[PDB]
């Protein structure tokens, strides 16, 4: 938007500095993100996607529970900047609007460069797979229905197949074939949390390596950002999210697929990490399945994209027109590696498991 209509915004809100600048920022899908720049602090600024949150009450709602939950237990995370009437967020000419504290002095990665980030990575949503354990489920209604319900994914895709909106299926045959045929597959973790074999758990349910935010100085972990599809789930949503974008050695939407691969190197590196912080909890079923469930929500996230292409781009932010076939197809080309090298991602697990 203009930066009037920008600076407008800011307006609203218990800002610490007069306003220098506004600047898009960041590679989120969903919320449209800004820098702001003062004469002194920087801030976050964000328009909520209500086309994909639409209750922002209770969206917020769950920020703010998180968040208070971790700063009282002296744990840096999101600072919610109140209006200057001390709302969390503000409803401003149709648009959902918030602000967090610009977290200083940290570095984040959208490919991991080596090993031990990936791993550092894995104790941090592991550990914070324990500090969501400390919630009851009724406390975080979900924010988005179905989210990592891939059956009911692949309905949608389907749907999206069949109606064929912009003639764009001729062109992804190959894609689109790869996900029909792996549908004997979706269900298994759905499946076991219906029959009581998978642990319904609190989960983070977007645990992409950009929304961790680690320390310049030390590498550690300092704040686990985007909470808003915090929510009940599988723990297997969360591991099966994190390998699907951070195990692969390129981009999310790198066009040369030659470059795309599946690294065991780094999904050893995050199970180290991962199951080093949840070792007392995981049980025999979840630790079964953690080499799958990197297929799974690969699988989940591709045809999520494709079926976006097939209807126009409607729900993930793109760049370009054939934004989404590009991303479908690295998460193709990362299931096909993981089908490969499953045996070793197995005994990676029980490797891991035992030690
Ligand atoms: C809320 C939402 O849809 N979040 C999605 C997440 O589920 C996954 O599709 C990701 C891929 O980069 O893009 C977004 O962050």
């Amino acid at each position: 938007e203009s930066n009037e209509v920008l600076f407008g915004i800011a307006s609203h809100f218990a800002l610490e500095g007069a306003v220098t600048g506004i600047e898009p920022y960041g590679d989120g899908h969903i919320n449209t993100t800004y820098l702001v720049t003062t004469d002194g602090p920087r801030y976050i600024l964000q328009q909520m996607n209500t086309s994909i949150f639409p209750d922002t009450v209770n969206l917020m709602r769950n920020v703010e529970l998180v968040t208070s939950t971790l700063k009282a237990q002296g744990k840096e995370t999101l600072d919610i900047v109140p209006t200057t009437s001390g709302a969390t967020w503000a409803e401003i000419d149709g648009g959902a609007w918030r602000v967090y504290k610009f977290i200083e002095h940290t570095v984040s990665y959208n490919l991991v460069p080596n090993p031990d980030v990936f791993r550092e990575a894995g104790s941090a949503f592991g550990d914070f797979q324990n500090f969501l354990s400390e919630f009851d489920a009724s406390q975080l209604t979900e924010t988005i229905a179905h989210f990592h319900d891939t059956p009911h994914r692949f309905e949608d895709f389907k749907a999206a197949l069949a109606a064929d909106k912009l003639g764009r299926a001729a062109a992804c045959q190959p894609e689109i074939d790869f996900y029909l045929s792996h549908a004997d597959q979706y269900a298994v973790v759905m499946d076991g949390l219906r029959d009581g074999s998978i642990p319904l758990r609190v989960t983070h349910n977007d645990t992409k390596l950009n929304n961790i935010l680690m320390d310049a100085t030390t590498g550690k972990a300092r704040a686990i950002i985007d909470l808003d599809t915090i929510m009940p789930g599988s723990m297997l949503f969360d591991f099966g999210d994190s390998i699907r974008f951070g195990a692969s050695t390129a981009l999310e939407d790198e066009k040369d697929l030659s470059k795309v691969h599946f690294s065991t190197e780094l999904f050893r590196a995050y199970t180290e990490g991962f199951v080093g912080e949840l070792r007392g909890s995981i049980t025999a079923r979840e630790a079964e399945l953690l080499p799958f469930s990197g297929n799974l929500l690969t699988m989940e996230c591709g045809m999520r994209f494709l079926a976006d292409y097939l209807e126009g781009d409607i729900y993930f932010a793109t760049k370009y027109p054939e934004h989404n076939l590009v991303r479908t197809r690295t998460q193709i080309k990362l299931v096909q590696e993981m089908e490969q090298k499953a045996s070793e991602t197995r005994a990676i697990v029980a490797d891991i498991m035992e030690a």
